[PDB]
RNA sequence: CGGCUACCCACCCGACCCGUCUUGAAACACGGACCAAGGAGUCUAACACGUGCGCGAGUCGGGGGCUCGCACGAAAGCCGCCGUGGCGCAAUGAAGGUGAAGGCCGGCGCGCUCGCCGGCCGAGGUGGGAUCCCGAGGCCUCUCCAGUCCGCCGAGGGGCACCACCGGCCCGUCUCGCCCGCCGCGCCGGGGAGGUGGAGCACGAGCGCACGUGUUAGGACCCGAAAGAUGGUGAACUAUGCCUGGGCAGGGCGAAGCCAGAGGAAACUCUGGUGGAGGUCCGUAGCGGUCCUGACGUGCAAAUCGGUCGUCCGACCUGGGUAUAGGGGCGAAAGACUAAUCGAACCAUCUAGUAGCUGGUUCCCUCCGAAGUUUCCCUCAGGAUAGCUGGCGCUCUCGCCCACGCAGUUUUAUCCGGUAAAGCGAAUGAUUAGAGGUCUUGGGGCCGAAACGAUCUCAACCUAUUCUCAAACUUUAAAUGGGUAAGAAGCCCGGCUCGCUGGCGUGGAGCCGGGGUGGAAUGCGAGUGCCUAGUGGGCCACUUUUGGUAAGCAGAACUGGCGCUGCGGGAUGAACCGAACGCCGGGUUAAGGCGCCCGAUGCCGACGCUCAUCAGACCCCAGAAAAGGUGUUGGUUGAUAUAGACAGCAGGACGGUGGCCAUGGAAGUCGGAAUCCGCUAAGGAGUGUGUAACAACUCACCUGCCGAAUCAACUAGCCCUGAAAAUGGAUGGCGCUGGAGCGUCGGGCCCAUACCCGGCCGUCGCCGGCCUACGCCGCGACGAGUAGGAGGGCCGCUGCGGUGAGCCUUGAAGCCUAGGGCGCGGGCCCGGGUGGAGCCGCCGCAGGUGCAGAUCUUGGUGGUAGUAGCAAAUAUUCAAACGAGAACUUUGAAGGCCGAAGUGGAGAAGGGUUCCAUGUGAACAGCAGUUGAACAUGGGUCAGUCGGUCCUGAGAGAUGGGCG
RNA sequence: GUACCCAUAUCCGCAGCAGGUCUCCAAGGUGAACAGCCUCUGGCAUGUUGGAACAAUGUAGGUAAGGGAAGUCGGCAAGC
RNA sequence: CUGUUUAAUUAAAACAAAGCAUCGCGAAGGCCCGCGGCGGGUGUUGACGCGAUGUGAUUUCUGCCCAGUGCUCUGAAUGUCAAAGUGAAGAAAUUCAAUGAAGCGCGGGUAAACGGCGGGAGUAACUAUGACUCUCUUAAGGUAGCCAAAUGCCUCGUCAUCUAAUUAGUGACGCGCAUGAAUGGAUGAACGAGAUUCCCACUGUCCCUACCUACUAUCCAGCGAAACCACAGCCAAGGGAACGGGCUUGGCGGAAUCAGCGGGGAAAGAAGACCCUGUUGAGCUUGACUCUAGUCUGGCACGGUGAAGAGACAUGAGAGG
RNA sequence: CUUCUGACCUUUUGGGUUUUAAGCAGGAGGUGUCAGAAAAGUUACCACAGGGAUAACUGGCUUGUGGCGGCCAAGCGUUCAUAGCGACGUCGCUUUUUGAUCCUUCGAUGUCGGCUCUUCCUAUCAUUGUGAAGCAGAAUUCGCCAAGCGUUGGAUUGUUCACCCACUAAUAGGGAACGUGAGCUGGGUUUAGACCGUCGUGAGACAGGUUAGUUUUACCCUACUGAUGAUGUGUUGUUGCCAUGGUAAUCCUGCUCAGUACGAGAGGAACCGCAGGUUCAGACAUUUGGUGUAUGUGCUUGGCUGAGGAGCCAAUGGGGCGAAGCUACCAUCUGUGGGAUUAUGACUGAACGCCUCUAAGUCAGAAUCCCGCCCAGGCGGAACGAUACGGCAGCGCCGCGG
């Protein structure tokens, strides 16, 4: 009883009756595959940064106020 | 007079018989003779999702108890120190076990890749984010003054839910090291920084009840097996033993034994009788069944009958009793018989056994609407998964010089590739021929004792060319096609963090802060979550292609179509050409067509081709080739002709030379090579016929007459030959020839469910109004559809709780009806006629709820059809009586059959009143009946000496005892 | 217990079914004979119906001139 | 040979038969029944008997192979080998070791047990074929017989007879695909409701059909079904699920009927006995898988007393390398 | 599941130690049907649910193969390509062979061959009319229009096929579901019994061979054959036409021609005419033969009526003859012509000064076509006769008014 193998047809009208649109680009997408080390690096650049930020930025930012 | 309709008739057009398996159904595929009733997705447990309700970090009394005995009460009410308990509120490890709070500010110890302290609120940050808040600005009678009055908005802020990311916390692990504590200083505990695994935490949402869908276990949508097990019943048929009885006409052959006679010296032999044996022969009764493959073959018969057969003293046939009973018995063995069933009986139960397999599966309308494909499976007639589909939603966006976002598309930049084509005087592999050079090699000829001492040639090698090819070759290389980008998620600027890297404040990432959106065209509203049926056999077509000679063959790529689909043309039709579908009126048209079927050329239509004794007449499509035509109609390349051709008529057609090679003959004429010469006006060492050769005819050539065009080869349009198949017959038919054929066209005309305008119905979107709000309106665009999924029903059936101060013996239900009428429809209302005691509307509730089929179950009725059939065994007739009725009864007579192995007289088994008398004649008797073995009534079986009872036979059987 | 059938009509086979079912008695003629045929004692209406005709086909039965198996797979049937 | 056989498609060459052979058994036995018992059949039996097989009148013949598969017999010289029993290690569970019943393995016998019986090369004064000989193989290479057979593919083999003509029949030939010796081979009087060939007489089997008789069939009187039935029935061509009756184009088309007929309705009788699928069954067989009755051995109790003897363990002592 | 490796790890259940076991992580022991069950064969004694998703029939698509043709022309043909063949190449038709695919058929289409019978096809074996030869005659070979008429009797085989004998003008090829099984036959294939050979240990298998092996139903519709009828002409009858459909004739022998034409001989025709015969068709019974139940007559076996005489019975007792009727190629009679034309041969005659059967026009022309003869006569019509007493009637024609 030999019947029908393999044939690609009425598939290209099945997948545009829903559509072929791109994913969902998004900013932010992911931090994963990412090199271990620069991911280290990247989050204690991240928690070491309000140790510094919330007093030399604010007075670069009073300055540049000041200034304009 | 008006009247659609469930009345009948006629014409015009269209019209194949329904249901399901299938790519394909009206099929010469299956089921259906018809009608009435019954008939198929239910219920329980569990799970998932969605919706409604109540409570809410809680929720639930279903299990019990309490009040008072109760028709409604197997209800309802309550427990409150009955929440035991289930679910959720905490997760992570195999386990010992452990087990979730961040942020700001300042200080100290080396604010150290650095802990602690003190104060506060208390679940971080970034980019989006409905909504809300603030808000420059301008919008209302003459004016500076105002609170309401008119009234939107640039920009900015805190930001629900939700989305993406970063960080934070908990549990199990791996690396690195250090610190703290002691009910006891230890292979005792606790803590950190980094990478990972978890169904986690990071202000929780579950519980209980009901409904709908989907999956699953229950017989589980309905009907259906071959089979398996348990326990019992059959030897009245048949197979076999045993016991006890019965039966087998007549003839033929002539075994042993016996007697007599004859022959012989003896042994002995021979002859004629008698004798009556045989698993003997012909043959009857009996027992079986060879042939006619005879008759029947819905029969006499679920195995028979007529001839013809084999055996008939036996291994014979047969009655009764008795023993063996189902994986067993019995078997002169055919797996035959075992109660019409035997390669494993019957009966009841498990059992509604299972089926990936057939068949069937019941009311209407509206909307959406496929797949035969990927992967896996002992998978290929199936299932799971993905994909296609539907439903429920949810999150936003427009609606009052500019949008977020998207696209089977194009435009601009940008790469990617190795097909089509082309090439091999370019790589690789195949490949024909020529030209030159030869270093060498091999085969021939030459000078000559031989010799790379010399020479000619061939093969081989090299060089520059040359002809033809590669899906598994390629320098080069298309079209088509594939990806990306065309902004605010971007760019410029400044400053912080890094434990990453490092000459360097170097590079790179992260964060913060203020300023600047108009960035290719066209079109469009997008995003997302859950559940999910069906499908998982396909087929066809333009083009590209694999195997095959080819196929209406098998297998692929893109797109379209059929299946899932009607309509107008192709006469006919699955795929062709147009075109897609609610009900209508008008106009137009696509494809196609205008001689009649059949609507339209019935145009004073145009140009040209074509004649068939087989014309021709429209993609798929239903017929044909190589080749040929002095049949016509066009074209090309050429050659001749007033220095008079081509055709026709007439004349010449000679000499060297009967030339050289041949020979039985070649003297132009069978052959090989050649092939000239001289006078001429021209004659060819000769185009053909003929002779064995010579002769003869004739031709090339020249000339005389006529007199102006002609000859030859190819090429392509119609037509013709090529062209033969079986029932009579297919441009669709009739037919058509100044066309109704072929080719090129013009102006009109014909009609589709297509287009445009308008009415009506429904869906969707946008909505409008403070008029059943679940109602009433307005505008616009769309309506097909198998499998399947949803919504509505004021469609229908049954019963229950309310309700209609409902209808009815002045007529309920039901049934019938050329009556009226409503709804698109399922159906319903009224009128009339039967009928004689119940029924219905509205609001909810629960179903054993809708039939056209299932070789469906039961019951009834048709065509067949007053048909087949009342024919195995010789045969009936006359008169009379009883009777309404005579062929079937009775009596008499005549003619016949059974003819003693009977169609007679008696019995055993079996039947049980069938035996007898009387009486009726609807039923029985296959017609009839006065008749009967039918019906009703009443009678009938008399035993010491007929048999049972008595006795044992094969055999069955209790106690003693044994086993269980 | 004692009737009756004991059967092509009282049994079984779905029935008044050419089927099946165990025994006794059994004459005369022809003839070897209980073969076949014809009669007597004893039974019967021809087997679930009759009338009219004698077409084809059919079912059983018998002949056919000349040939004698030449038909047929076979001398099947029929025939001697 | 007589006889029996598939009731209801077979009557036979099949089965059976006397005869001829072989196997087991001396009764605490052989072959079987049985859930059970020292229960039952043979057995009211005892080797001229019982039980289990093969071949199949009489005569003559019974060839060669034990390699394999089966059957049987032997020695605790000899390998494998379960429970139970013994010793050792360990606190014990446990582990190790010594020995080891049947069976298997080894060896012998048996083929009237199942079965089998090959293949090359050189050699005769016409040549070939071939008297004769060498060689591989395993256990032995078809002997005596018989044949194109009921056995032969080539084949309708070749020759002779039978015929006018023969794929038939008979006789003979014989590297015979693939005959053959109790798998029985060769004959063979009588008898086959056995199959086949020829001849004589015979006849309607036929040339070549015709006629006659009885019962139907036929019409009528009376009585009266069933099978089947989607609706129903005139054809040609085309398309179509590729062979229509209904569709399209044409040919055409008057009621109701009787007697035959068998071309059609792809006629009826039955969910194809043929082929395939089923993860559907049944019968049967075996060196398919897993089991079991039964059967053969070993151990444990029933199961008790005496004597003699062998092997090992522990004990003290004397020889040895 | 087993084994190994590591923690100075976890649990070994009332609490401790130890053996052991379980537990975590990763390496190995395998699913070759490789996303992974543990698995021999036969059933012809077979069964069930299904499949035309899937063979054995036919039909359908193509024709490789088979058969049948055409073109080119190297050569055969003494000479000479094409009288007759024609290689190397190449182009077509057919489904009378086989093969390829599986489209309809699995709730069945009865599957070989033979017998009987009808029709059709032509790629013609013979017959009618013709052309060409290496056609002197005769006998032959190649084509043209041509299917009207024939294409037999047997030996062996189941056979299709094939071979042989004989006859004949010739013994040609096919189709219709490989025509035909509710027509037959059952010889083989193809069930169940059994035998032999080979294969298999076995059950069993063999497109190997040999034997015996149930052949069911029509009464329905149509078609066909025949018979009543129906429609319309007012009724009925007689005499008549045919529109239409069917269609029948075919072949051979002997004699005169003629031992002639022809041919050197050997050999050896043809036209007209005369006798017939084969097959087929229509009938017919005087003669001949069949049948026979006038149960006509006369013998004869057994029994029966007492015996003669007369008879009867024995499924028409047998047999010798036989009227009438039916019947036989087993006897007898008969079977017939006109037209237009095909193939072909010709006339006049241009295209194309000539030629030419053609281009327009003419001629002859046949088993073929049609009709004539014959068969039945239509939802076809004509010509003629009679047309309703009896007592009241009834029915026609003319003229009529309502
Ligand atoms: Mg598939
Ligand atoms: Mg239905
Ligand atoms: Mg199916
Ligand atoms: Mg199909
Ligand atoms: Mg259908
Ligand atoms: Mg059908
Ligand atoms: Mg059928
Ligand atoms: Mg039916
Ligand atoms: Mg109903
Ligand atoms: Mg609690
Ligand atoms: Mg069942
Ligand atoms: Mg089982
Ligand atoms: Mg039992
Ligand atoms: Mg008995
Ligand atoms: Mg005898
Ligand atoms: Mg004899
Ligand atoms: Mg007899
Ligand atoms: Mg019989
Ligand atoms: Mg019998
Ligand atoms: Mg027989
Ligand atoms: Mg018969
Ligand atoms: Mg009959
Ligand atoms: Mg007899
Ligand atoms: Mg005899
Ligand atoms: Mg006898
Ligand atoms: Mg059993
Ligand atoms: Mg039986
Ligand atoms: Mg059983
Ligand atoms: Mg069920
Ligand atoms: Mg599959
Ligand atoms: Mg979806
Ligand atoms: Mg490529
Ligand atoms: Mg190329
Ligand atoms: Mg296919
Ligand atoms: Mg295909
Ligand atoms: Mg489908
Ligand atoms: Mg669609
Ligand atoms: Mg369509
Ligand atoms: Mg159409
Ligand atoms: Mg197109
Ligand atoms: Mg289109
Ligand atoms: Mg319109
Ligand atoms: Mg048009
Ligand atoms: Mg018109
Ligand atoms: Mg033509
Ligand atoms: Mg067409
Ligand atoms: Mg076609
Ligand atoms: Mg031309
Ligand atoms: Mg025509
Ligand atoms: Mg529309
Ligand atoms: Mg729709
Ligand atoms: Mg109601
Ligand atoms: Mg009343
Ligand atoms: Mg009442
Ligand atoms: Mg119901
Ligand atoms: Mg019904
Ligand atoms: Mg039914
Ligand atoms: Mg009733
Ligand atoms: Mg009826
Ligand atoms: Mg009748
Ligand atoms: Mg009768
Ligand atoms: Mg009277
Ligand atoms: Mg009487
Ligand atoms: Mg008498
Ligand atoms: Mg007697
Ligand atoms: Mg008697
Ligand atoms: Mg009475
Ligand atoms: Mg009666
Ligand atoms: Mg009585
Ligand atoms: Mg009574
Ligand atoms: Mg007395
Ligand atoms: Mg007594
Ligand atoms: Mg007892
Ligand atoms: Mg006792
Ligand atoms: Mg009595
Ligand atoms: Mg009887
Ligand atoms: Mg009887
Ligand atoms: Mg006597
Ligand atoms: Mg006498
Ligand atoms: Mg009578
Ligand atoms: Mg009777
Ligand atoms: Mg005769
Ligand atoms: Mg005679
Ligand atoms: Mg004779
Ligand atoms: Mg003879
Ligand atoms: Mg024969
Ligand atoms: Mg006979
Ligand atoms: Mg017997
Ligand atoms: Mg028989
Ligand atoms: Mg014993
Ligand atoms: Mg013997
Ligand atoms: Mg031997
Ligand atoms: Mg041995
Ligand atoms: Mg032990
Ligand atoms: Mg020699
Ligand atoms: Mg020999
Ligand atoms: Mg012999
Ligand atoms: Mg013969
Ligand atoms: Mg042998
Ligand atoms: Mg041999
Ligand atoms: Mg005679
Ligand atoms: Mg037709
Ligand atoms: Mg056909
Ligand atoms: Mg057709
Ligand atoms: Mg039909
Ligand atoms: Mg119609
Ligand atoms: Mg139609
Ligand atoms: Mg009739
Ligand atoms: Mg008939
Ligand atoms: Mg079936
Ligand atoms: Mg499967
Ligand atoms: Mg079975
Ligand atoms: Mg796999
Ligand atoms: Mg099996
Ligand atoms: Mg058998
Ligand atoms: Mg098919
Ligand atoms: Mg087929
Ligand atoms: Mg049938
Ligand atoms: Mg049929
Ligand atoms: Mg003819
Ligand atoms: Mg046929
Ligand atoms: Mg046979
Ligand atoms: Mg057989
Ligand atoms: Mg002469
Ligand atoms: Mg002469
Ligand atoms: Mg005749
Ligand atoms: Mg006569
Ligand atoms: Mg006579
Ligand atoms: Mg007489
Ligand atoms: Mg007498
Ligand atoms: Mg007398
Ligand atoms: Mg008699
Ligand atoms: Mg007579
Ligand atoms: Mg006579
Ligand atoms: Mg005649
Ligand atoms: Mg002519």
């Amino acid at each position: 009883a030999k019947s029908k193998n393999h044939t690609t047809h009425n598939q290209s009208r099945k997948w545009h009756r829903n559509g072929i649109k791109k994913p969902r680009s998004q900013r932010y997408e992911s931090l994963k595959g990412v090199d271990p080390k620069f991911l280290r690096n990247m989050r204690f650049a991240k928690k070491h940064n309000k140790k510094g930020l919330k007093k030399m930025q604010a007075n670069n930012a009073k300055a540049v106020s000041a200034r304009a």
